[PDB]
């Protein structure tokens, strides 16, 4: 399964959402700057807990 | 299917892996303080693209 | 009760705003670059508690 | 219906847990050090389009 | 005595300002792009004391 | 009236509070590292709009 | 001796360079957007000791 | 007139206060770890305005 | 070639050391608390050019 | 092997890519205003583990 | 040996290159706006050691 | 001339001091954890400008 696209860097929005659309007919493609937001791999076995001083649960848990 | 434990927000960290681990036997329990990371819903429809000032991509599009 | 609208996720503004609105007649629609703030989830259960170094309360707790 | 507290703003933890907890039996309390997230007022009336370079929606539409 | 404005979220510059000059002549507007600064309630009563590493006071101390 | 105390920079915490108090018995005193939060001028005759990409309020706006 | 404006806030640039000069004749303006930088009070009898994690003095310390 | 240390870096709190309230008997002497603010030299000649969306001056100008 | 190790995912340092140093003896292992730093892949065929407001070179540009 | 190109700065755009793919054809040029991202030098020997509050693993090991 | 200009401070750009290469012809005059990066004191006798959670060196240490 | 030491990666504080004070006797050793400040490559040849709104001069220009 594809989902990662390393040979569409150096490349124009216009290609890229060609190719992508040929692969994955459903994306849905969005256009942002460098450095706009920080993403992260999802991982679907992981499950972060985020606590708070006393080391309870502070944020809802959720899979990635 | 469950993906999120809004059920644990408040508990302990072992009463959240107790749960978590009856839900998910798979799960790589991860315990972070509150603010380490900015945490994203992950889109599986979704690419973006991260163009540079030419509207080139200037990073891997992946799916997420 | 619909408080999401993940199917508006690629589209324009202006298809947006319609389906919000529709959905939602009274809906006070802002349009902001991704990236501007870091929202969060309301939880109505949840009050948060901010301390200062000697454990005292240093903001006005409130419920989210 | 109460939902700030100003009144404990300088008390300890301890008298703000039992202070809350009679105005608001279900609260789910969470401890943290100022400055760790940066709150925000929910406004049920609200809703926030995060858009990308396109002015396309980048994230799923919430109430808040 | 008034000091915000809920009614104004969604309206437009022109609309707030006309608003809040009839309610608070002496207004001086400032205009800003959303998050551009984090601002924070005033709380007359109280007084923040930010401390160095050895707990002596390193700012001045200010109400608010 | 005294809003601020220039004369305790450089002091212990145990005199910054003694110090205080006696000019501002109401006080609610608050400790924290340098650096937690930036803390801002209030200013009684301000409003600050902050507006989205349209130019519409997108915050509730409040003296200050 | 006037080392602040607090009556230019929410005047125009034109208006404050002309009130500026005629105090401070010498004084070299600069026109930057809220939030760019976080200026800071200089405080002449402090100075500042930055030290690293053995509490050695890591940057040079000057008085401000 | 001396108004910086470089002599002190790489020595110990002890040795620079010592070295320090030779130079300037009246200095209040804060310890801090590096990277907690940004400081920033003073320039007695310098007024910086910070200016909003229409250029209307957003803080209170001050030398430095 | 081996550059990654999803498998550790969960693990403790002992045993990540273990596996990291079998498949590649000359790891030289860094150990740092999540969001330290924000680390980025690596791309062999890219050259980042960043620029200053007239588009010239800012800083020495190298492949990665 | 050339993988930095010093010569470079003060250079436009245009001069550089004109260098860079004379050295290195195949370089795939992207063009980012400064301060966008915090670029670092990757080190083919060095593995770093980011750690969560217990010491285990968090995110995936990679080389660089 | 010349390496500061603060004659410069609130002169043109055009003004302030003139200056700048007559004094040092070999420039590489870089123009960037206020905030885009934090600049930093090069001191050619001090080296900075970047550690781990282990106190092993992390970065590579470098003269400044 | 000797000025980074990329051999020391991934050895402790005491061996990186003897290393870099037999090839650097007069080196004053700063011990930082990671992510502490972002430090910056020295470029002899380069003079940053940094800018106002109006293209003026805003801060000292100095080498490097």
């Amino acid at each position: 399964l594809k989902t990662e696209w390393p040979e569409l860097v150096g490349k124009s929005v216009e290609e890229a959402k060609k190719v992508i659309l040929q692969d994955k007919p459903e994306a849905q493609i969005i256009v942002l700057p460098v450095g706009t937001i920080v993403t992260m791999e999802y991982r679907i076995d992981r499950v972060r807990l985020f606590v708070d001083k006393l080391d309870n649960i502070a944020e809802v848990p959720r899979v990635g």
